[PDB]
């Protein structure tokens, strides 16, 4: 916990006087040499959860874009995370938008961004994960930790599904799960992928180009899934809030037709017009006030699908209390972006212990039940 004291006081100087990103770059330096701390505690039983037959040892992970290529898993994991979604990545590397492209406000605990998919490109990412895996074997923190891939297209893109099958055949086999984003706000045109006629055929494409691995190959499945679970990568789609609600009903019976695995509530909005400092700005919002939105996307979809396909949830969750709220709207794992960037080294730590103590208070036996009870 001493360690935890230093890097805050570092976080509270870069939140005043560095650049957004600069500081972004910098807490990933700082985990590429493995210089984080480490939270090195047993995860209570009560609080482990699944996704199908995907288990997470706590109910916590770093969300997409956090990590987009990769560079720093072993010591966001080892923060207390039970797992990580790297990416978005695309096939090709690309730039993104130009700089400053994200905007935080301290006040309100809310962010602005407008990255555009900056990535090394899949065939880089892919090597950065494969020695992950590598490591992963060797070191007893990694065990059972699990990695999703976020996977998009690019800025000059035509065909949406022609990106995502090159990622899946180049990372698939190294992928605890797959997370297919049509719900970015800042590259344009991918949210109206999102509409059923061409969502479904995107899921279905997708689901498929996954089999062909296993399909052809040679060896056992042992050497095939070099990942956690030893078995294919789960598929995950994540949405975005700004759509009308028939919007998402059309949406939901797409995911049962298709046999999704999950789904990630959800991606940053452009809704919100309050903030002071980000009314000069353009791009997604995500943070507290991305909170009660989120919230109520969950539980429609939820009831769209009439919980039989498993939610993650995303989008302004800082404290154990927000955590609970979601997993009663009936999500099963939580995601964190915000938090990091507001809380430091200890978000994992503190989160999961205000979680525990609020499951005790509540008078639920573990986290599962919890789950819907909304
Ligand atoms: C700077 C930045 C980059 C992001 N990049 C991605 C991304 O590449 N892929 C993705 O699905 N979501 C991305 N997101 C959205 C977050 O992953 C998350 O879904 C959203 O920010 C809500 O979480 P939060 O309220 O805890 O911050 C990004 C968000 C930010 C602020
Ligand atoms: C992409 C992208 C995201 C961003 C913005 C939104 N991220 C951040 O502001 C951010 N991320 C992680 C932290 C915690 C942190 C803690 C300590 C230190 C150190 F090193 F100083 F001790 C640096 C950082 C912050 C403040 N900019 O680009
Ligand atoms: O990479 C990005 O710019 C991005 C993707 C996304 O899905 N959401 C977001 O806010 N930014």
């Amino acid at each position: 916990n001493p360690e935890f004291f230093l890097y805050d006081i570092f976080l509270k100087f870069c939140l005043k006087y560095i650049d957004g990103e600069i500081c972004h770059d910098l807490f990933l330096l700082l985990g590429k040499y493995n210089i984080l701390p480490y939270d090195t505690s047993n995860d209570s039983i009560y609080a482990c959860t699944n996704i199908k037959h995907l288990d997470f040892i706590n109910p916590f992970g770093v969300a997409a874009g956090f990590d987009k290529n990769g560079v720093c898993i072993d010591s966001i994991l080892k923060l207390g995370f039970s797992f990580i979604e790297i990416g978005t990545i695309t096939p090709r590397g690309q730039t993104g938008n130009a700089k400053p492209r994200i905007f935080r406000d301290v006040e309100s605990r809310s962010i602005i961004n407008s990255c555009g998919f900056n990535n090394m490109g899949c065939d880089k990412v892919t090597e950065n994960l494969i020695l992950f895996r590598k490591r992963q074997e060797e070191d007893k923190l990694l065990s059972k930790h699990i990695v999703g891939v976020s996977i998009g297209k690019n800025k000059d893109t035509v065909n949406i599904v022609d990106d995502l099958k090159y990622c899946i055949n180049k990372i698939g086999r190294y992928a605890d799960y797959i997370a297919i984003n049509v719900s970015s706000p800042n590259t344009p045109g991918l949210r109206d992928n999102q509409e059923a006629g061409k969502l479904k055929n995107i899921i279905l494409s997708v689901k498929e180009e996954i089999d062909n691995l296993e399909k052809n190959n040679i060896m056992n499945d042992e050497f095939l899934w070099f990942n956690t679970t030893k078995k294919k990568p789960l598929v995950f789609v994540k949405l975005a809030p700004d759509l009308n609600q028939e919007q998402k009903k059309e949406i939901a019976d797409v995911l049962l037709e298709t046999n999704i695995d999950g789904m990630i509530i959800s991606n940053t909005t452009t809704q919100i017009n309050d903030i002071k400092s980000f009314e000069n700005k353009k791009g997604g919002v995500s943070g507290a006030k991305l909170k009660d939105i989120s919230t109520k996307f969950i539980c429609e979809m939820y009831n769209y699908t009439n919980k039989q396909i498993p939610i993650i949830a995303s989008g302004g969750i800082f404290s154990g209390l927000d955590a609970l709220e979601k997993i009663e709207a009936g999500a099963s794992v939580c995601q964190l972006y915000s938090c990091l960037v507001f809380n430091g080294m200890k978000s994992a730590v503190q989160i999961k212990r205000e979680l525990n103590h609020l499951l005790y208070q509540r008078g639920y036996y573990n986290l599962k039940e919890a789950i819907g009870r909304k």
